[PDB]
């Protein structure tokens, strides 16, 4: 198998599902006590998230490209970045590191394509929802359009991510609020919902969503397993 | 903080608690959204475990020493081996990688010392229970003596580790069996019990053990946090 390099700790709460699912996928396919060959570089999220709020995106590109290059020196054969928001600076990593880069929005776009959908809801950080880097890629490569919440809803969704989910707090009032935003976007013709922040899956069970769920962390994980075994890749 | 290098995937089920606890420790000490600087090399456990059963220990030393050097090349400043059994080949890692090596049995020995005990029960793989690499260090470094289960019990404790815990199955039948072995070693004057395989605490809650519990994975993770912050 190929050794996968994970860029994680953004937040560490969502890096655990990647590790679990990549190990479970290798176990499923190879059997017995086989487990995944993983290299993980976990950052101090404070530096990353503070740079987000200050718009210091180039600095985060420098941090993440250096991290990927370090994993390449340790034997990584491909790169998974364990965060939707930081794909804003994917080109920094892809430029500077020759390893295959498994883009999270490509894996999600293939999943939504397979479901026959072209109009979906997108939940994520405010940056992922409002800016062009993520949605523009779904439009340009897959002709997938994203509906996003209203300004007030986006503020609260984002607040819950950074003040609760990234600190391991999963509350029912926030779970219900997320479910309520999903149902409202369903009323707008959304055919499914992208959990486009990797922590959202930890808060909202699929049972609480009235729309079919595309969990980006799970999808990305499965994409990594396919790359490691040269399937589907 | 110093970047910690973790040698994990032995099994991956017990590498998660290291990651969780080291991040929670950093969060508690630095606050806010701070998280741990971690480099992890997770192995394919099959190669390691098959080697255990064949007695191919030198090959595992080669694998883990090469992994530690790879993490050194990525920026790790200390090494944590996330497995009690594989400290049998700690010296291969330390002779090859100059990074500080945080020995799991030293962390556990300090904890047991702190609770004033010198006679404890040891559960672990059959290699950890029966051989001298682990118990010998606790005796020599800390004057701590380990009681271990009887042969039939060691067989079953070990079977549960590799056929159940390392595959993510945590049964009540096996939980009860471990609790019974712990009570039996308590009757023998054990003052606490070492969970000396990192998966055991995934199966046996503390409230299950009739003896005070030294969870090696937790104690090791706390040792890692102290090293990363230059603390204890
Ligand atoms: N977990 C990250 C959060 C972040 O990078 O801000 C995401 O999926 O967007
Ligand atoms: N988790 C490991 C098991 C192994 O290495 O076989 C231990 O603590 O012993």
């Amino acid at each position: 198998m190929k050794t996968i390099g994970l860029l994680g700790g953004m937040s560490w709460e969502s890096t655990i599902p990647y590790y679990r699912l990549i190990n479970e996928g290798i176990k499923q396919r190879l059997g017995g006590l086989h487990s995944a060959q993983v290299l993980l570089h976990s950052v101090d999220f404070h530096e990353i998230e503070e740079c987000q709020r200050r718009g210091e995106w180039d600095k985060t590109g420098d941090i993440l490209a250096e991290a990927a290059l370090g994993l390449q020196r340790a034997g990584a054969e491909g790169i998974v970045l364990c965060t939707n928001t930081m794909h804003k600076v994917a080109d920094a990593i892809e430029s500077r590191c020759t390893l295959p880069f498994l883009h999270i929005a490509d894996a999600t776009g293939r999943a939504i394509t397979g479901a026959g959908m072209t109009r979906v809801a997108l939940l994520g950080t405010r940056y992922t929802m409002e800016q062009d880097f993520y949605r523009g890629r779904l439009t340009e490569q897959f002709s997938i359009n994203c509906l996003i919440p209203e300004a007030d809803e986006r503020a609260k969704i984002n607040q819950i991510i950074f003040e609760e989910l990234c600190l391991g707090q999963f509350t029912e009032a926030s779970r219900a609020y997320y479910a309520q935003v999903i149902a409202r976007l369903a009323e707008q013709g959304a055919q499914g919902v992208i959990f486009g922040c990797t922590e959202i899956g930890l808060l909202v069970p699929e049972e609480r969503s009235v729309l079919p769920v595309f969990d980006t962390a799970a999808i990305h994980a499965e994409d990594a397993v396919a790359f490691m075994l040269s399937l589907e890749h």
